[PDB]
């Protein structure tokens, strides 16, 4: 199995909007995306307004993540992204959750509006992520 | 033969669309921020919380597919997370505009929201949403 | 103020469940093959095609989440592909019976679903452009309503 | 970088397609029954159970969107329920072939999917807590499953 690292995004997030928590569904929060820098070989630009990661930390500590946001490239192209994934920590970090620690991986789906980016809607992708301060680093890999 | 009960309404104030892109294959994608919203109904009263976005695509044939993610808080302190998925088609009074919401709740008083099917009838002005519990 | 129209019904015969597995967090997963089915409704008459499966999970709290994929062929030769997703619940007194599978009175059930359609002719494209609700019961009888 | 582990393979025998319908906007929808299948991999050996269907649509532009629901039973008695969703494309020169369904060489395909698992035992709960990628090809479909580390 082969793959190609195609780009990265460093995203600056705002404080979580905590919606609610219990020990049946877990804890729901919305994470607003403030900004984001996109970079890669011929794939450079920024994250657009309107971005939100909708997250639930399940009672067992597993986080399920579903982000919806858009980017615009420096050539003028826009790409809409839905990024669906998981973040799990080992045992001594679980009550904290509810940095090297995490397993944090996602699958993005892309929607594009010009022939130059049609390939993004015709391959499978994996994203390897990390969180920091309040800014997640995302590496995107095209499955070859 | 199909019964239902109207359970609450939300009048939502939206910001201007964040247009992402458009072409003649996928259509036009935009994100609509929800500025605010008033929730009202029999023992179901409160407001829409921050962080709300309706993600819409207008298909080339004109059909709009809608998927909104937002939360509300009630005046009893209960919070509810809503994903509302539906369609809007035209040939204001013009539209067919109907959606299916899915609820996530965090207390026994509201768990019935996770155990029924619902339909939402909407109107685009702001947007007015009437929620019906299918009996 | 919500209007709807009954558009058709389907009476489905199903095989015995294919029990996959169960535990006390995810619940009980089973696949239900659809043997046959008859579609009827004003100018809407046909049959269920081969290949139909309802993938079901009865959650530890007793709620059944249903997802069926199947197709129908109408007497004019048109096909409709259906994914029907919904839920089936019972009052607390019947839950132990459900978790077993001992007989429960069909009137105990709340059994409602939301169908999505895929069609391949102009005469049926409306089914792709309205919202629908399905009221079901124990054959399985499904009644389909277009929301107006 | 991205690391991964091959976890197991499945070789599946499928029946003939159940053609539902086709048009030039939605494409061609068919249901593919899974007759049988053999699961193999280090400490991961079993069979596919009854009830498996791949629901597929070949879009007007030639791209096939695949969604399979089936289950396997391992030799230690554990079950795994699999929802496997993916895509299968060919170069432009083979698209017409893909359409009347003429022979296209196996090496021509891009055929990749993302499986989701449901398991009922602590020994296999890790399958619910990792991301996976599946590489597939075409007498059978060969699926190789990879855990993303």
């Amino acid at each position: 199995m082969n793959y190609e690292e195609v780009f990265s995004i460093t995203i600056t997030v705002d404080k979580p909007i905590l919606i609610g928590q219990d020990d049946i569904v877990g804890r729901r929060q919305l994470i607003p995306i403030i900004s984001g820098k996109v970079s890669g070989n011929n794939f450079n630009g920024k994250v657009l307004p309107g971005g939100i990661d909708s997250q639930i930390v399940r009672p067992d500590g597993k986080c399920e993540l579903s982000a919806r946001y858009a980017i615009r490239l420096d050539d003028g192209a826009a790409i809409y992204i839905e990024n669906n994934g998981i973040r799990t920590v080992p045992d001594e970090y679980i009550e904290a959750v509810k940095p090297n620690a995490y397993y944090f991986r996602t699958i993005p789906t892309f929607e594009t509006y010009s022939p130059k980016y049609k390939w993004m809607m015709n391959h499978i992708f994996v994203c390897c992520a990390s969180r920091l301060p309040e800014n997640v680093l995302l590496k995107f890999y095209k499955i070859s």
